[PDB]
DNA sequence: GCGATCGC
DNA sequence: GCGATCGC
DNA sequence: GCGATCGC
DNA sequence: GCGATCGC
DNA sequence: GCGATCGC
DNA sequence: GCGATCGC
């Protein structure tokens, strides 16, 4: 299920995932969106690796992240949250899409993909 | 000046390139005529190196040269000759071109493509 | 069964 | 790309 | 991730 | 040569 | 300069 | 894929 990725993205802060565990947590940056934008990724498994690294090559993101998460991000690792955000051993911010493949949603939309913690992600699910 | 690869070949025994060092040398494999027969090249540069990369893949030849050999002609190097043989910083085989583009020569017709010594191609551009 | 990350 | 893991 | 394999 | 991609 | 290989 | 070198 190849396909190319498209998308905006949005503006971010100085906390960007801090809020990574409310509604449906946070968006893709801007310009990690650019980096990205028009490119072509293999799987959805491609993209979250380079976005990931993309993250990490980014100066003002890479800064909010300790120096063994970053060490993640470089070599397309997800980065671990609080441990409060944690659920038992899922303990790496995941990658949500608003809207399924199943609903026509975009699988490689930065539109329709957000950085939500894996305790906000079960309720997500649940429906809360 | 790009183009397709295309000859025969000739077979050749256990001790290809040993008269590498005579008349016009060993000429091109018919194995590996045909594993390269008809392919995108865009240089004799090129093909020089696909060529070499294609005869490491042959078992039955790379077993004719020694492990540095193989190192070198696994990235499209061709293998360094006897002391002997060699002149000045040349010291490996390199392909010769029986005619020129001009005499309607095969500028990649590997029955126009033969493996000579740096000794022995000197002797041939002088006059046998 | 299902989304989602991990490690080669 | 593939095989494996994790929580629901 | 690590070994192939581009690309200049 | 060797950094940068592909293809498991 | 010519026919080739080297050195990134 | 480009310059740069090689021996004559």
């Amino acid at each position: 299920k190849p396909g190319k990725a498209t998308g905006k993205g949005k503006p971010v802060n100085n906390k960007w995932l801090n809020n990574a565990g409310k509604d449906l947590g946070s968006p893709v940056p801007d310009r990690i969106a650019n980096k990205l934008r028009d490119k072509e990724f293999k799987s959805f498994d491609d993209f979250r690796k380079k976005f990931w690294e993309e993250v990490s090559k980014d100066p003002e993101l890479s800064k909010q992240f300790s120096r063994n998460n970053n060490d993640r991000m470089k070599v397309g690792k997800a980065p671990k949250t609080r441990t409060q955000d944690v659920s038992g051993k899922r303990t790496s911010f995941e990658l949500h899409h608003e809207k399924p493949i199943s609903q026509n949603g975009g699988v490689y939309d930065m539109d329709n993909i957000s950085v939500v913690t894996p305790k906000r992600h079960i309720d997500i699910h649940r429906g809360k």
